[PDB]
């Protein structure tokens, strides 16, 4: 997260880590077994990580859970990253309280112009590379479609939308990558891709999760 701020720890209790040795992505925790992330996070072997704040030290608050399974989302594409979700679901249940809990799905899309949280502890520099090692906190609003799409001319589908500033300067960034785009308290985006970060007129764009909700459901109602 380039520009945003320090949550505190235990403050996005739904945000989880996904490590394979290392935080490679972030997640959202959507029920005690199963977590959101991108499609492009995917890789075998993961091992989530809940209740974290730095990820860099046991704080305490720590559930890691090793994933049983994960499914990509069936039109996941990753030269357009179209459809860019996946479902991670642990091996066993978190267990689920007030620093780790699941996000609500949302019940419909959110608009242009609502306030999200975006979090995650991806690079905090548009220029150069600084990795947190606390979560990082971003509060960003939905872009209107017409402003995504003219930020990224033929690369924003039905399945994506923009958030974040296009002035640039507070935007999500590289490790932030599957996590949380949360509106009043949905979770409403997954952090996909941008051109670089905080770059002025290139604002992220979020894996638009309203979409999936069936999806979703119909998924964890099966495995
Ligand atoms: N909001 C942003 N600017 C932004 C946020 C996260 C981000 N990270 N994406 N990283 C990323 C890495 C790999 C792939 C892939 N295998 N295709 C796709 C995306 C890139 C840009
Ligand atoms: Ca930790």
């Amino acid at each position: 997260i380039v520009g945003g701020y320090t949550c505190g720890a235990n403050t996005v209790p739904y945000q989880v880590s996904l490590n394979s040795g290392y935080h490679f992505c972030g997640g959202s925790l959507i029920n005690s077994q199963w977590v959101v992330s991108a499609a492009h996070c995917y890789k075998s072997g993961i091992q989530v990580r809940l209740g974290e704040d730095n990820i860099n030290v046991v704080e305490g608050n720590e559930q890691f859970i090793s994933a049983s399974k994960s499914i990509v989302h069936p039109s996941y594409n990753s030269n357009t990253l179209n459809n860019d979700i996946m479902l991670i679901k642990l091996k066993s249940a978190a267990s689920l309280n007030s620093r780790v809990a699941s996000i609500s799905l949302p019940t419909s899309c959110a608009s242009a112009g609502t306030q999200c949280l975006i979090s995650g502890w991806g690079n905090t520099k548009s220029s150069g590379t600084s990795y947190p090692d606390v979560l990082k906190c971003l509060k960003a609003p939905i872009l209107s479609d017409s402003s995504c799409k003219s930020a990224y001319p033929g690369q924003i589908t039905s399945n994506m939308f923009c958030a974040g500033y296009l002035e640039g300067g507070k935007d999500s960034c590289q490790g932030d990558s599957g996590g949380p785009v949360v509106c009043s308290g949905k979770l409403q985006g997954i952090v996909s891709w941008g051109s670089g970060c905080a770059q002025k007129n290139k604002p992220g764009v979020y894996t638009k999760v309203c979409n999936y909700v069936s999806w979703i459901k119909q998924t964890i109602a099966s495995n």
